[PDB]
């Protein structure tokens, strides 16, 4: 349905913000790390700009036509107002950007499936204030460097099946054992995934590099569910303790 | 019953003047040294904003693109126009705060059971008269110093109350069992999760309602995994489909 | 039918940029190396602008008024917005020229059999999004040089291609004789005339539907004299008014 070579109407145009670490350009597409902020009345995106350099000598033969050509390009200046409730994680989260310099990574997830990712500080934090209207508050995020625009992410081999064998063997404390992760359909993939007990008292899980190590911390049968990405596709896995 | 989480009308919203020598800042809640101005026609909070610190080298490797940095914030003015009431007390002090131009506190009181509290100077006093319609007194404050936001003040509540409690039976084709989830670490959360399957063959999936829902597609034993929130927590259902 | 001496209505406009590596300007008409910026929402060209000149000097006798001159002409910049389709070549070809800013060429193809040919570099780069309502990429390019306006590679003919037959009749009272002319040398040609009489007062001409129309108001023989363009060419033509 989401068709990336044909227009789209701009509803369900969705907003996040990074507060995760790592690479934020290297895989937007899954939504781990990335708090999303709701209830958006309405957003006006970046424009990429750039300046102009006088590129005219005095030995160039006539000078009719003014030469010129492209200088710095300074991207910036994403603004939007979303409704305003200042007891909810993204909205603290965002005064909290506000309150330091701190240049974080946001994206813009449009419903043809496709990701603009900046990255900036916030520049303006208002709030407009009206009988029989809900209070907004509006934010304008001035962008730094150069952005990741949906023009560059055009492979997206979509994925679409992965399976988790595991070892599904006791294990003795102070030991760790391996599980494996297989997220090849047809080999290409754009998708991540992470693993979390679901007691976190019999074991402990450590997902790093593909590799998912579990130590047994107490007797029992511990079960690890894994779910990749933004939340596409999931599994189960069985690990046994022993006590000895 | 107000709700922070979930966004309010407006109308309601209250200014009052800090008329105590204390801390303004300390119980912003209590409205025992404040004075209230009454019958304000409209209101416009001030608007936070940062200017931009180039943040560029001669040797810096890439310039193709701009890098800013945030600069010095600033709270903007505050910008009300209420009722001309010359008479009572309140705008006989709001006129003497103007005239002898000393630096106090107010605060806005929303609809939400939060407050906005600023520290300013009065920096405009204005009037409107014309027939037919109420005289008004417009004020303009500019405000100095960091100002206290609403989000300030909220707290956040991460005490491991996640549950997870399924229909646990044999389900059958054409109905779908439930599955509840229990958030209350003593009561207030401010966590979310997301539920789904682990082949989605077996068992169809749906988490709505603070609810699962699980249709019995399939017969077997299928594996439902739930996260929570940036996976500190999981759980793990089984859910055994019959024939029928 | 394409028809560049007549008024077009302006939809159907197509836009089109350089893949190429020969020279732009040499056939605009063919889209060999062409490639198409399909759905475009709306378009506005570059203005064609020149500076101005002071050209007085103290000795100048007369002073009560300016003198001055054109200066370097500047091909201003043209603005196109476009439906968002990522996904398409085209667009990623826009992003590429805006992002490694060399200076391309393009052109506008009117429904008319014409076309503008522009050479510039991307200069602004924005979307819009909005619920309801497509989302809509937004171009601006400046354009440098001299541009190849579609009034570069018109032709004129001036090949004597006039010939003047009347009817070479008798004309009668209350009756009106029509005389043509032959404008076709091979076929193309854009000068006109002026037909009229030489005393206006035996016959009362008139010009209309490419065709000269003799009225015989009074008997006798009357002279009515053509010319076409600017004097290069003329004809005589004498009509005879009889009683009746």
């Amino acid at each position: 349905v989401p068709n990336p070579t044909m227009p789209v109407k701009g509803a369900g145009t969705t907003l996040w913000v990074y507060k995760g670490s790592g690479d934020p350009y290297a895989n937007p597409l899954s939504d781990v790390d990335w708090s999303r902020l709701a209830k958006v009345k309405d957003l006006t995106p970046g424009e990429l700009t750039a300046e102009s350099y006088d590129d005219s000598y005095l030995d160039d033969e006539d000078a009719d036509w003014t030469a010129t050509g492209q200088g710095q390009k300074s991207a910036g200046d994403t603004s939007f107002t979303l409704a305003w409730m200042p007891g909810e994680q993204g909205q603290q989260a965002l005064l909290a950007w506000f309150n330091e310099g701190d240049t974080r990574a946001y994206k813009i997830r449009f419903p043809n499936g496709t990701v603009d990712v900046f990255r900036g500080w916030v520049s303006s934090i208002g709030k407009a204030v009206t009988a029989k209207e809900v209070i907004t508050r509006t934010v304008k995020v001035t962008n730094v460097g150069r952005p990741s625009m949906a023009e560059d992410r055009s492979t997206v081999t979509a994925a679409t099946g992965m399976t988790v064998t595991p070892a599904s063997t006791s294990v003795v404390k102070g030991q760790s054992t391996t599980l494996t992760v297989a997220f090849q359909p047809e080999g290409v993939t754009d998708k991540s995934f992470r693993a979390v007990s679901a007691d976190k008292t019999k074991a402990t899980v450590s997902v790093s590099g593909m590799t998912i190590t579990v130590n047994g911390v107490a007797a029992g049968k511990v079960n690890i569910p894994v779910v990749s990405g933004n939340g596409e596709f999931a599994a189960v896995a069985e690990i046994t303790v022993t006590a000895s």
